[PDB]
């Protein structure tokens, strides 16, 4: 049963072609604190697989930097056609722990998936932050902490 742990990461606070927009100071910043929050729980993926979308290529840069793992690039977690991330994370049915890098509403949906609206709702009162990071463990996912700026 594999992976035994996910990792949800929403980009960070991007700046105002869409595809093209960078991070700004304060979602510089935040990424910064979050990917070393993280390291610091140990919460390392073998893979990290994240939007080609410029904001989620910075913000997966910010991990690499905390840490510094295995990382792909996938043009179709922008804009994407599915309601949700779970075929890219059963897929990788022999990596241990994944962390996705994309976007909101699919990450939130995601979550929701794995988690249900009610927890979602009684773990975010405001829905699922930029910078926020979700860790879950395996019947089925619990989630197990949540990290936000």
């Amino acid at each position: 049963s594999f992976p035994t742990r996910v990792y949800l990461l929403r980009h960070a606070k991007a700046a105002w072609r869409d595809f093209d927009r960078g991070l700004n100071e304060a979602g510089f910043a935040e990424a910064e604190i979050i990917a070393d929050l993280a390291a610091d729980r140990r919460y390392r993926p073998d893979l990290i697989l994240s939007s080609t979308a410029a904001r989620c290529r910075q913000t997966t840069q910010a991990w690499q930097r905390a840490f510094n793992i295995d990382i792909v690039y996938i043009d179709e977690m922008y804009n994407a056609r599915s309601e949700t991330y779970l075929s890219l994370i059963a897929a990788q049915t022999e990596v241990q722990s994944v962390m996705l890098v994309g976007h909101n509403p699919t990450m939130e949906a995601t979550l929701e998936a794995m988690i249900g609206e009610d927890l979602l709702h009684a773990a975010l009162p405001s829905g699922f932050p930029t910078s926020g990071l979700a860790v879950l463990d395996q019947n089925r996912w619990r989630l197990i902490d949540f990290l936000a700026p």
